[PDB]
C-alpha cells in the first residue's frame, strides 16, 4: 500500500530511515515527509503564521522545516502527487507512553494523518537509558501492523500508538493492546539548589502510585511486549456532553 | 473554592491577571502558577530532564520557567501548601478551538490539573485581530467555577471554554459543543519567498471544514461561549476490543 | 536625537519601557522596535528562512515576532519611516558581561545597528538574584547620559558600547568606568551531579577564582558599583592576525597531502 | 595532535563524522562532543540555568543535550579525561560568512575553545542551495591541512580561525585565502509582502550590490572557489577605542544630570 512516513526526530534520524527501508522491503510505496531537524520536545501544532520550507532529499524523501504535523499536513494537502492509504510516524528514538503521548511529536504526525482522513500509526522504540537501538525490531513491528491494516482497517477517530521494546525481534514476547498509563500523578516535586545557589525543582521520579500496572502501555513494554494503544484523535468527551449540556443549563439558569 | 490558576501566555499576561482578579472577586482563593514568559506555540510536555525554576511574584503568584503543565504539576505536587479544588487555565489571548486544542498550551495546563486529580477548565478568548474582552471570559470563568462547586464534572474530563471577544451583554449565551475540524479542509499553497525558495502555506480552511452547528467554531462564531468537554485520557476504549482481535493474530504467529 | 530602541526581553519588558521613556523625557525621539516575547535564550541571527511579522503597538512602538537583530534590521531597512542617529538596546533585566557579551540578545540588537552603520549602545542591568525592584531608572539615567555624549563624541569605526549598570540607586553608583571584557568561562568547572532518577547530569559550575574579573574588566567595575562601558568590536576580524595567518596560508595553496 | 571536534548541526551530522574521521585518518586523536540535535537556529550561550545531559555514543563520541559551547565547555572542564591541543568545530552544512559569523553555532563552539585557552577552528561548507552531495571531504581535507599548520604556527592571543570551504571538489578549489569578514546585512533590504490571509509580513531581502563582499573579504574568496580563512576576535573588547571612550567617560563622573 501507499505509505506516508514521517517522524519528529528528523528526516535524517536512523529511526525513520530504517522504518522507510523496511516498509519498502515489505512491498509498500513509501514517501517520507519529515522535519529538517530533531523537533522532539518542540511544539506540535500546525504552522499557520509562517510559510514552511520543504526541500526534497531524494525521490521519496522530503525535509520539511516545520512541525511533524506540518510535514504530514503539507504531505497530504498538496506537497505530493501521492495519495497514501496510511500514515506511519516513527520510528521515535524514545518511547511515547502514558500521558507523554498527548504531547508526543511522533504521535502528532500520526494525529494529523488521521485528521486528514488516513489510518495512522505512531511507532516509538522504547530505548532505555543504559549499545545500538533495535530500530529493525520496531520497523519489523511496523511492517507487520501496516500489513494487518491493509486487510483489517482501524475505526474512525483512531490512530495506533505503538511502543516497541528496545530488543531483538526474537526476544519480543509479542503484541499487546494496551491503554495509556499515567506516571505524572505519582511524580512528586524535588526541591534542590543549583551550583549558583538558586532554588530549582525536579519533577520527581514516578512513585509506586503510578498507573503503570497490567494493561497499560508501560507494563507491556516493560515486560518486552509491543504495546499497541488505540488513541483518540478527537479529544471531545462525548460521554460528558449531555451531562455537561444538562450542567450548562443549570449553569445558565443561575 | 480554592482555585489554581495558570495559563500559557505567561504569568504577566493580561488574560491571567484579569482571570485571577475576577476569581478572587467571586470569593475564591486564587493561587497563580504560570510560565515566566509566553510559551504559546511551545512544547507542552512536563519537563523531566531539567529542574524547573520558580520564583514567587506575590503572595498568590508564582512565575515558573517551564511549561504550563510544569506549572500546574509543580503547583499540585509540592510547590504550594495549597490544595485547590479546581484548576482554571487561561485566559488565553487567542481561542483554542477544534483540532488546535490537542496542542494548546492553555489546554495543557488544564489537562495536567485533571491528570493530578482536579476538575479543570481551559479558558480562551476568541480574539480576532486587525482591546480584548478578558473581563467577559473572566465573567464566563467565575460563572463556570461557581456551577462546578455545586455540580462536578465527570472523571477524565476537563472543560475547554472559548469566549467570543465581545462584552458580556453582547454574549448570546453558553453552548456546549464538540471539537471542530479546520485542518482537513486547509489545503497547501505553493509560493516563492523573496530569496526565491519554494515555501508552503497551510491554506485557509475551505468550506469542507467541520465548523458547522454543534462545533465550538460555530458557537463562538455566532457569539456563544463554547464549552467543550474533552478527554484527558486519549485511550480509545471503544476500539480496544476491536483492535485486540486484529492484534491476537500478530502476537500468535511471530514470523 | 533620533533613537531606535530595542531589546531581547520583549517589547513589554519594563527595562525597555523605562529606557524609552527616559530617552523621551530627555528630548530624544524614540522608536521602539522590540521582540514580541522574551528571547533572552534564543538565537540572535537575522531570520532569513521565514518572514517576520511586525505589530505596531502605538505610534512609537513596534512588536516584532523575531530576533532583536530582526527588529533593528527591519526598523532600519524599511519597516519605519524613521532615520535614527543611534541604536540603544536594553535595558536588559540581567547583566551582559565578559565572555557572555558575544551571545547576548541585547548586544545583538546593538550589533545590527552598527552593522547597518549606526552608533549603538547595549544597556544591561546587573541584577543580582530578593525584592524591592530592578533599578532600570538607574540604567536609564546612565543611558541618557551616555547617549548625550555620543551626540558630541562619535564612536570609532565598527564599535558599539556594552554598558552594564549595577542594580543600585543612582546615588549609590560610584561612577562610570571604561572597561574591557572579563572572562568567567575558563574558571567555570563542570559539576557532575545526578538527577532524581540517578542519571548523571552535568552542571556548568559557578565561576571560580581563576576568572578574569580583576581591575580594568567590566566585572570588576560593576561589582564595585561602577557603570561599566566596554567599547566592543562588531567586526570580529582579527586584523592584527591577517599578516601572520597569510604567511602559512600561502604555503597551503600548494595543494598536497 | 589531540583534537576536540564539535559542531551545531548535531553529533549525527555528516559534516562532523567526516571531519572527525578525516582528522583520525590524519593521525590526530579525535574526541567528538557535539549537540544531540541540530541547533543551527538556537542560542549559543552556555547553559547555566539547567544541567546538561551527555550521552556517550562511543569511545570518542559524546552526544550532548545542549549548545555547541556547552559541548566544548563540558568537554574541556571535566566531562572527558582528555587534553586537546585544538578545538575544531564543523563541518557546518552551510557557510558561516561575514556578519553572520558572530551568531554561528559552529563558530560558537570554536569561540568557547579559545575562551578556555585552546586554539580553535570553525569549518563551514559554503553549500549553495542541485543534487550530488555536500563536499564535506573537501572541507575536511582543508581542515586537516589547516590543523597541521597550527601545530607548527600557533594562532595569536584570543584568535580562532573562521574557515569557509567552497562546496566544490578539492581539485576545483583554487586555493586558500586569508580574508576579513564581509558584510551583507546593510545591503539586505526589508521586503514587505503579504501572507495568504492578506496580513502584511516582512522578509529580510537578499543582499543587494551594496554588500561588502569585494576583494579581501571571505565572501569574495569562497565565491571565487577559494578556501576562506578569517582569523577572528574572541575578545570583543574594542581596545583601540578604550582611550577614546575613557575621555568622555571621565566627564560622566559629573553625575548630577
Ligand atoms: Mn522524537
Ligand atoms: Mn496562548
Ligand atoms: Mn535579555
Ligand atoms: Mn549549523
Amino acid at each position: 500500500m501507499r505509505v506516508l512516513v514521517s517522524n519528529d526526530d528528523g528526516v535524517d534520524a536512523p529511526g525513520i530511515k530504517i522504518l522507510a527501508d523496511a516498509l519498502r522491503n515489505a512491498g509498500h510505496e513509501v514517501m517520507v515527509v519529515a522535519p529538517d531537524r530533531d523537533r522532539s520536545g518542540a511544539s506540535n501544532s500546525l504552522t499557520l503564521d509562517t510559510p514552511i520550507r520543504a526541500k526534497q532529499i531524494d525521490m521519496h524523501t522530503y525535509s520539511v522545516a516545520g512541525t511533524p504535523t506540518d510535514c504530514v499536513h503539507l504531505a497530504l494537502t498538496g506537497l505530493l502527487n501521492y495519495d497514501p492509504d496510511i500514515v506511519v510516524s516513527g520510528i521515535n528514538n524514545t518511547g511515547n507512553l502514558g500521558d507523554d503521548v498527548i504531547y508526543s511529536g511522533t504521535v502528532s504526525a500520526a494525529m494529523e494523518g488521521r485528521f486528514l482522513g488516513l489510518p495512522a500509526v505512531a511507532v516509538s522504540l522504547v530505548t532505555l537509558y543504559r549499545q545500538a537501538p533495535q530500530y529493525e525490531t520496531a520497523a519489523h513491528a511496523a511492517i507487520n501492523i501496516v500489513a494487518q491494516l491493509k486487510t483489517d482497517p482501524l475505526p474512525a477517530d483512531t490512530i495506533l500508538n505503538v511502543n516497541v521494546p528496545d530488543v531483538t525481534w526474537q526476544q519480543m514476547r509479542g503484541f499487546k493492546v494496551t491503554r495509556l498509563g499515567n506516571r505524572h500523578r505519582s511524580a512528586p516535586c524535588l526541591t534542590q539548589t543549583d551550583p549558583r545557589g538558586h532554588t530549582i525543582y525536579w519533577i520527581g521520579p514516578a512513585g509506586p502510585e503510578q498507573d503503570a500496572g497490567p494493561g497499560t502501555d508501560f507494563d507491556a513494554v516493560r515486560n518486552t511486549y509491543i504495546s499497541i494503544t488505540p488513541i483518540h484523535v478527537d479529544l471531545t468527551r462525548y460521554q460528558a456532553l449531555e451531562n455537561v449540556t444538562r450542567w450548562t443549563d443549570r449553569l445558565t439558569a443561575h
